[PDB]
């Protein structure tokens, strides 16, 4: 089974990956992004609601350690993580595990996040919310 | 049994916690606020009357150590602590154990306390008393 | 619930605020005026009678510190503060928390106060009393 | 005969142990807790009154050796020990021999005890008393 | 037996203490004020006359050490100390051991004493004599 990835993904045109078809959720096994993916997946379990989970994912992309994310969870409940979306949207600001990995590698102090990545209505330091040019 | 939590609680929409129904008193086992909860519970035993107990709780929220709170008790009598109210009121200034934990983490130098949290009629440093918008 | 604001308010046409309907009392949470609002609320408790409370509010708008206002209170009794009126009147001189915030930021040495803001019959430095063009 | 154990006991769902029925008193022979059990039982003979015996049990849970507990007994009278309660109460703070074994292994510096474990009305270092959520 | 305390005492509404009935004399065992109490009691034995003993008690309240108080005693006779009055009077200036403890902790440079605390007719530095509003 092929894993569908973003058109701007570095996995595009590779064996097991495609842009137009494939699985929309994956831990990206066999790649480096795998680690980021599972970390992101765990975040999505730590915060059940998408808004605060996406806030934690944004903080993760800004370089904050996954361990501090773990301590920030109000409860100690630990459930199995679902694979994160490989194509949450189709614009250049898609918060894929690949993009999060790249942002962490570049150690960016500010990120631009589209509207397909729902965030808290209050300000987040280092995050600028923009309109999603085209969606999934 | 589900534990009733504040609508603004980070435990809302989680297993074992609910906003519309549940237990109104809890030590919040399984969370970090648990520690704060039991500390607040101990305070409510050290000062039997709610007014100066709430004053000591407010001082606890302002960062004062619980050891000094134990020191300030006139007597050395120690009785079992009842669980603190998880929903003392329904406004944004509810002095829940979660809110006290958040204020202690932020190391705030001033807090705003609603009228559902009865306080001494004299001034308390770092505490501003406002009307409770909506009560339990 | 929507908070009713002045037609000339900077919060007009915003989420949670309206000109034609809403709550007439608020601490204006989520805005900067919030701080001014609660300060005004505290003033309205320090002086039970409306006229000298409005005198203290006028002195507050003229840049005088809230701390000095606390010392000027004859007694040390501290009761919970009720939310101040967001629309005391409909003219351009309405002494809303937003207007007081604007006057304090501009550091004005003189203000114009309408008749809907009752003041003591004696002169107040930096305050000019005019008729309220239209009332609530 | 079956020995009734706590719902959170590690002996739950095992041969010879049950959660809903069985003997309420046991030395827990065949398990490791056995040793701790008899120690607590011996404590209950050294101090006839439950309050000071429970204080000594709490100190034993904090890591204090049983030899010092024997030394602290005012008299040298040695009577046969009755088996300790396997389920003193149904909450998570039940002072079972299994819980005491776990606390001693973890070398905890502080314990939380419910109200079903009566203690001296004065403070005990490393022990915090809370209400028992549900009893026998 | 219950120990009667001042209506404004921090021991009011506690086990073993009452406002309307109880023992009028106590060393206040189980409280911190106990220490102050016995010190005050010792003073009352050093100076048999009430006015000069109350002068020494006032000096003790102003922060002067008990060792110097012992030094200033004209004789070296040491007699057993009777428990001090827990309720010398019913006004807010009662010279209870609790009030003396509070004054010593506050390190006040001036105190106000009622007429139910007889003093020498000459001036005492840092002590202001007022009429006792209501007596025992
Ligand atoms: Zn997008
Ligand atoms: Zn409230
Ligand atoms: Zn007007
Ligand atoms: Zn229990
Ligand atoms: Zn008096």
């Amino acid at each position: 089974d092929v894993v569908r990835v973003h058109p701007d993904s570095s996995l595009a045109g590779r064996k097991g990956y495609s842009t137009t078809e494939g699985a929309l959720y994956s831990y990206l096994e066999g790649t480096r992004f795998h680690q980021t993916a599972v970390d992101m997946a765990e975040i999505y379990t730590m915060w059940p609601k998408q808004t605060e989970a996406n806030e934690q994912v944004c903080l993760y992309a800004l370089g904050e350690s996954i361990e501090s994310i773990r301590q920030k969870c109000p409860v100690d409940d630990a459930d199995a993580s679902s694979p994160p979306k490989t194509v949450p949207c189709l614009c250049r600001y898609a918060m894929t595990p690949e993009r999060v990995t790249r942002l962490r590698m570049n150690h960016v102090t500010s990120i631009i996040v589209c509207s397909s990545f729902p965030l808290p209505k209050y300000k987040i330091e280092g995050v600028q919310k923009v309109k999603c040019s085209k969606v999934m």
